């Protein structure tokens, strides 16, 4: 009763609505709407906005259908907003335990919901796939898709194909076995499940593909460690070819030397899968990063399009994953058409067209010595949306340039109840502004070359939106909403959003008027690992749903200045070097993922260097006795001893004094 395949396909020509995550099943995030164009976007203004009781990352792409905006907020909460009145119609809160974040790698985020019939679908941080009544927001059915005992979580938006709700999950950083499932839209009954990596050999393979994949894995530890290959984000669908395309993630642990000692491609890690939606049977696959040992996922946006290659019309599938190569594949059979670097890439010389395999540079697998390379775990392109404009033939990518540093923990690797990369990710003590940069990259998929590029001081800028009005919209880490000419990248309109933006803009039509909406709420994993680059002006969270339209007259109020804060004058901290070092390591292994690398917090979670004296006195109570558990600060008594927590406190105070002396 409402949203069905015909309705979603129809939006391909009708720009009024946005019924699926990437707008259309092809996920081009291109709107035919052109009331707002390059000639008049200078007149664009804020039409209205909604303040949100949210203080964490907002990554959702809103959906618009029949006058209603459907979106989500941090902690997997869903809200329906009437686009005409601007009033919240209803909200659904799954009530995820705040401490669930201990096993949620990258901020308490949610990329959006899906629509089908008269229901709304959302995935939660604790592994649930829930169906809600579109009109009232009441829960219809709920499925616990993951083992509550394992470090799984759902952050991505589901898609609905032929009456089946498709959703994956995340957790490869902690160590889990990846998979994507299809649930019946009306009942929630599991239709089929495709695991992306093989499981315990002592048990049967769930499907034939796994038997073949198993031949590409070595050793007897990968299934105990999880294996990885989580499907936490992108997927596309072509109804004519009847193929569901899914992107799989990195391995668990990251380091193949520990994950699969003897080597191997480790299928289907970092791969693009073409699956039969009705059965879950694999039609074809393409492995983006064989033997992935760098957190190089292939879960980034998968866009379907029709391009003319060498004078011949081709049905392609495009992706610009973390590894830095831009892929153009024949979406009917998975044959590689082209693959070229779209930014700084030093881990591989190129992707061999004939074999389809990347030609790795010397020492990039860091077996004997640590390696500094590009891209990094943050990726040349992460989840921030890209978009395709059929008119210009260009793909607009939120490019990122950050150095990746990997160390082989090898025999010294120890599985912990925390991140298990086995690649020395814990060694990081900062993300310097000097070593990072970003850019709005207009990529030509046919020529495999940049058409134009707009530079940004840092990475972690928001997704893009393309429209028929020769425009591309994007929000930035620095706190602005932008509009550039699609063809040349000329800056046409800017707006101070009052919050760093990471989500993707979307547009729709209501009563003959075009609106552009964006979920403004600084967040995502980078804001948690922090570092200097993530503490520049504008990188603050002020969660709001912002809606723009021609001649919009709304104005955001000026924030109130922060109260007085007399920083404590740090007394010298004398301690044995090894003791401070022990604290440095323990902190990096267990606390950096939320409080920031080297204690340099990103602002969403407290800076341990600035804790009050009362807080410092209760350090043991907080860390080991869960005194702040109701606020989301986990208790680590299951992993750390009092003396170890003391070593961490010593390290923290050492950094506070170290930094305080920096100034003055
Ligand atoms: C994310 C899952 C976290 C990890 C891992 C660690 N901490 Fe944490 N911590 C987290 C939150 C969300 C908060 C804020 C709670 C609130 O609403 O105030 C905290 C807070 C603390 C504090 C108090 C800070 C202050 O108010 O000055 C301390 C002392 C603290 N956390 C310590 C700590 C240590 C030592 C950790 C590693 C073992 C650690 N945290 C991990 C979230 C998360
Ligand atoms: O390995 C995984 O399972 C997994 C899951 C997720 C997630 O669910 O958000 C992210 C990542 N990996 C990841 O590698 C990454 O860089 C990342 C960034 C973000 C974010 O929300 O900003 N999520 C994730
Ligand atoms: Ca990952």
């Amino acid at each position: 009763a409402g949203v069905d395949e015909a309705a979603i396909r129809a939006t391909e020509q009708a720009g009024g609505e946005w019924l699926s995550h990437g707008r259309t099943y092809a996920e081009q995030r291109f709107s035919p709407l052109k009331q707002i164009d390059a000639s008049n976007v200078r007149s664009l203004g804020l039409a209205w906005y909604m303040d949100l009781d949210n203080t964490r990352g907002l990554e959702a792409t809103p959906l618009f259908h029949d006058g209603v905006i459907y979106t989500s907020m941090s902690w997997s909460r869903v809200i329906a907003v009437d686009a005409a009145s601007g009033k919240e119609l209803w909200r659904y809160d799954p009530e995820v335990a705040k401490v669930k974040a201990r096993t949620s790698c990258c901020d308490a985020v949610n990329r959006g919901v899906a629509l089908w019939g008269d229901k709304v679908y959302v995935g939660t941080l604790d592994g649930r796939l829930i169906a809600l009544d579109a009109k009232t927001g009441k829960a219809i059915w709920s499925q616990q898709t993951t083992d509550p005992a394992k470090p799984y979580s759902i952050t991505g938006a589901p898609r609905v194909v032929k009456g089946k709700v498709i959703i994956g999950n995340g957790g490869a950083e902690y160590g889990v076995r990846g998979f994507v499932s299809a649930y019946d839209a009306d009942t929630g009954k599991l239709a089929w499940r495709f695991y992306t990596v093989p499981g315990d050999p002592a048990l049967p393979y769930e499907h034939p593909e796994l038997r073949e994949a198993a031949k590409t894995w070595q050793g007897d530890q990968y299934w105990k460690l999880g294996g990885g290959g989580t499907v936490w984000d992108s997927m596309a669908y072509d109804p004519e070819l009847d193929l569901l395309y899914v992107g799989t993630g990195n391995g668990s642990p990251w380091n193949r030397e520990v994950r699969s000692p003897g080597g191997g491609d480790n299928l289907y890690l970092s791969s693009i899968l073409a699956i039969r939606p009705d059965t879950g049977k694999l039609a074809w696959h393409y492995q983006v990063t064989p033997g992935d040992s760098w957190d190089f996922t292939a879960t980034q946006q998968i866009t379907l399009a029709e391009l003319n290659i060498d004078g011949k019309p081709r049905k392609v599938l495009m992706q610009a994953p973390k590894n830095g190569f831009f892929y153009v594949l024949d979406r009917t059979n998975g044959k590689l058409i082209s693959a070229e670097k779209f930014g700084k890439v030093t881990w591989a010389e190129k992707v061999d067209l004939a074999t389809g395999r990347p030609v790795e540079a010397p020492g990039v697998r860091y077996e004997k010595e640590p390696i500094v390379m590009w891209p990094s775990p943050f990726g040349a392109h992460n989840w921030h949306s890209m978009s395709f404009n059929p008119g210009t033939g260009l793909v607009y990518i939120p490019y990122q340039e950050v150095p990746g540093v990997y160390r082989n923990e090898g025999k010294d690797f120890v599985t912990r109840k925390a991140f298990n990369t086995a690649a020395g990710f814990a060694d990081a003590t900062d993300v310097p502004a000097a070593v990072v940069s970003g850019a709005l990259l207009a990529w030509d998929p046919v020529k495999q070359k940049a058409a134009w590029k707009v530079p940004y001081p840092t990475h972690w800028n928001g997704g893009t939106l393309s429209t028929a009005g020769n425009l591309v919209f994007q929000g930035t880490a620095a706190g602005q909403m932008h509009a550039y000419s699609a063809d040349k990248g000329e800056a046409l309109w800017q707006f101070e959003a009052q919050s760093g933006i990471v989500a993707a803009p979307m547009t729709f039509e209501l009563a003959g008027r075009q609106y552009v909406a964006i979920m403004a709420g600084w967040g995502g994993v980078a804001t948690l690992t922090g570092g200097e680059s993530m503490n520049l002006p504008g990188m603050k969270n002020r969660s709001r749903l912002l809606v723009f339209a021609l001649d919009g007259k709304a104005q955001l109020p000026p924030p109130a200045p922060a109260p007085a804060k007399v920083e404590r004058v740090p007394q010298p901290v004398t301690a044995a070097p090894e003791q401070v070092q022990a604290g440095k390591q323990l902190y990096g292994q267990f606390c950096s993922v939320c409080h920031g690398m080297g204690t340099i917090s990103g602002g969403l979670i407290p800076d341990l260097r600035q804790s009050s004296d009362a807080t410092r006195e209760h350090f043991q109570q907080i860390v080991l006795q869960g005194a702040l558990k109701p606020l989301g600060m986990p208790s680590f008594d299951d992993s750390l001893k009092p003396e170890e927590v003391e070593q961490i406190k010593l390290y923290v105070m050492s950094r506070e004094y170290e930094d305080y002396m920096a100034r003055h």
